[PDB]
């Protein structure tokens, strides 16, 4: 009897995305049980007895664990759930764990070669598979269930007759002893899909719904699958579920009770407003980017009021360009600096905008008020972390001097966040990705006599407002002070010089704006005289 | 009203013009941060000789701001506690 | 049987059997009366923390330190296999 089902087709499986991991596991685990015993007695081996697979949530591991269990044309495979055979009494979670074994050994003895297949599934194998502590003082809660499991899987007797599978999120955490090639030798890593993979899994889950008419002309599945970028498995189908629930409320009602129409619910029609819809508020994507931060840092927008803007612009560009074609340097990074108030951060989350990368995450002090060193440390290490695992990546560091804890008195400051700052810097990604850093300062010197620009290696400066023309500029541009008073204004700035930020020039205007229409001008003109130069 | 009542023990006396000018000067800012829309936040520092009394003339402008919440955060309430 | 052998007087939670199971096995092993026909072999990858009492003379003498092999080793390891 052959070991696969008669009728079992790839098709039907119905996953998308994983051909190569599939096509690797069947050939580590069944391709020794396809041809007749004598060839492979002939060659004298041994059947594989182990796998295992991890990876971040949401990409399909359960549903290849039931499949793989399911391709199978033997015995009804067990289950457990987590930490489902601890129990209170004495010795009795090893029992139960022997209890699994029983039929197994028992089917063995019996039939010898041509005995069946069993199989088991430990899902959350993390749960109860922890490291030994192997130190007096340091007993662990569960070591006698990890000794049996050992002692079962490979032990005084033989088996040739089973296969274990597990599935977990920390494959750091597992008993070194448990992953060595006699026991768990065939291990694999589930990830994010391409975009041949977001096609595939989106075309699945719509097959069926097409065959009966549910889908108008205006669904463009090209198109929708390049606009979803760096989306996890779940989160198509989510779409789709949201979609379709959307599409459907239109014909019901309810209201003040519940009701539903009887002629017009025959005509039920599905298009992409809807889609676009759900697309914009109603799933929100995890290693994606979203126009909330940038509504946050760009409330104001952006305005040409000279030149710099636009030659800062195109420097981002030109290394945006660098970074994405090139190979020799997978890692580049830039220091902005310049005076306070000089409206710094807001041109680093535009050129993180424009850059058009996939990933974008931006780790500011905002969200780590009154934390301690050690928590800020692991958080930087986490987003860093996370930063790993895409072809195309941009982070943004924001206020490093405020990040750092420095004060000029002493000075005082944290060693250990510099430190892993440091080291975190000139950490090349892993092989065949791309990775670039902006970050933002005020104070120049005192990174420069810390010795942390042998780090950086470039940087950009972003000059103040210089000549009253560009001030004239700038406020004819934002649109306050119409000409009349821009005449009387520009006849006492054009013979000096002027020296603010755009920042502290708005909060001027708001500030002056004030006072009663006739006496607006007089007191703009003696706050800007008060503020100064200060060069 | 309980807090206002305790920060300001004696009331307000305008003995002189400085009042005057600080409480038309408080107001000021207070309708810049009502009715502006390109500057949600704004903040106002008060300073003076040691004994001038600033925490009062600070009561009075938040109560005479008219705002729905007004909170009080002072350094008496958490005597002993750590950083 | 690092498992069930360790050092007397540790693990002391609601302990209902593990001492008395290894003073047990430390008297039948060599006690009062003697045996001629018994031969104990023992397994472990933490050679340091089982009892010293079970370390004695007597009762377990060979030790054995098992190593990873050399070139010649892993000579001889890939032509057994591939007999
Ligand atoms: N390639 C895929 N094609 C279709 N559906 C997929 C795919 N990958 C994952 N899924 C979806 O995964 C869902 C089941 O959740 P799943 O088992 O993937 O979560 P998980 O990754 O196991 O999460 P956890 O981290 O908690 O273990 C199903 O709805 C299934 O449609
Ligand atoms: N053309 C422009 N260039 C720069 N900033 C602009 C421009 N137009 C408007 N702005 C406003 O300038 C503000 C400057 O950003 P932000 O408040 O972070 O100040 P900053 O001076 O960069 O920071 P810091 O106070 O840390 O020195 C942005 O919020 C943006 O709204
Ligand atoms: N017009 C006024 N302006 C200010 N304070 C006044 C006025 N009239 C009376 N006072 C009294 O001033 C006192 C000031 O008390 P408070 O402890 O707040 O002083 P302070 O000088 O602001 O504080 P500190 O002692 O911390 O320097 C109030 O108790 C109030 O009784």
């Amino acid at each position: 009897q052959s070991i696969i089902n008669p009728d079992w087709n790839f098709e039907k499986m119905g996953i998308g995305g994983l051909d190569k991991e599939f096509s690797d596991i069947f050939r580590r685990a069944f391709a020794s049980r396809v041809f007749p015993p004598e060839i492979v007695e002939q060659m004298g081996c041994k059947h594989v007895k182990g796998i295992l697979l991890y990876g971040p949530p949401g990409c399909g591991k359960t549903l290849l664990a039931r499949q793989i269990g399911k391709m199978l044309n033997a015995r009804e495979p067990k289950v457990v759930n987590g930490p489902e055979i601890l129990n209170k009494y004495v010795g009795e979670s090893e029992a139960n764990i022997r209890k699994l074994f029983a039929d197994a050994e028992e089917e063995q003895r019996r039939l010898g070669a041509n005995s069946g297949l069993h199989i088991i599934i430990f899902d959350e194998i993390d749960a109860i598979c922890k490291q030994r502590g192997s130190m007096a003082g340091s007993t662990g809660v569960h070591d006698t269930v990890v000794n049996q499991l050992l002692s079962k899987i490979d032990g005084v007797e033989q088996l040739n007759n089973i296969l274990v599978i597990g599935m977990t999120n920390r494959p750091d955490l597992i008993d070194e002893a448990l992953l060595r090639p006699g026991r768990l030798e065939v291990k694999m890593e589930i990830g994010l899909p391409d975009e041949k993979g977001r096609l595939q899994i989106l075309h699945i889950h719509t097959a069926r719904m097409r065959g009966h008419q549910l889908l108008s002309a205006d669904v463009d599945i090209k198109e929708l699958a390049v606009e979803t970028k760096n989306f996890s498995g779940a989160e198509l189908e989510g779409l789709v579920r949201a979609a379709q629930s959307t599409a459907m409320n239109r014909h019901i009602k309810a209201s003040t009770k519940v009701e539903v129409d009887m002629e017009k619910a025959e005509s039920l029609q599905v298009t992409r407003g809807d889609f676009l819809a759900s697309l914009e508020n109603d799933i929100k994507p995890a290693f994606g980017t979203n126009q909330e931060d940038y509504a946050s840092y760009i409330m104001n927008g952006i305005i040409k009021w000279g030149d710099p803007v636009t030659r800062v612009l195109d420097d981002g560009e030109l290394l945006v360009q660098q970074t994405k074609n090139s190979d020799r340097t997978p890692l580049v990074s830039v220091l902005l600096e310049g005076p306070p108030h000089s409206g710094k951060t807001a041109l680093a989350a535009k050129i993180a905008e424009e850059s058009n990368f996939p990933f974008i995450k931006i780790c500011s002090p905002d969200k780590m008020i009154g934390f301690s060193e050690t928590a800020k440390c692991q958080a930087m290490k986490k987003i860093f972390d996370d930063a790993y695992k895409s072809q195309l990546s941009c982070v943004v560091v924001d206020d490093i001097e405020r990040l750092l804890d420095y004060v000029p008195i002493g000075p005082r400051f944290s060693n250990l966040v510099l430190q892993a700052l440091l080291v975190l810097l000139k950490k090349a990604p892993p092989q065949g990705r791309k990775l670039l850093i902006i970050g933002t300062t005020s104070r120049k010197d005192v990174l420069q006599e810390m010795e942390m620009l042998n780090a950086f290696s470039t940087t950009i400066h972003v000059p103040n407002i210089a000549t009253g023309e560009q001030l004239l500029e700038a406020l004819e541009l934002l649109g306050n002070f119409k000409d009349k008073e821009r005449t009387t204004i520009a006849q006492q700035v054009k013979g000096k010089k002027v020296w603010i930020g755009i920042k502290k020039l708005l909060m001027l205007i708001e500030m002056s704006l004030q006072m009663d229409p006739e006496y607006r001008v007089r007191k703009f003109l003696a706050l800007l005289r008060e503020e100064g130069a200060s060069p």
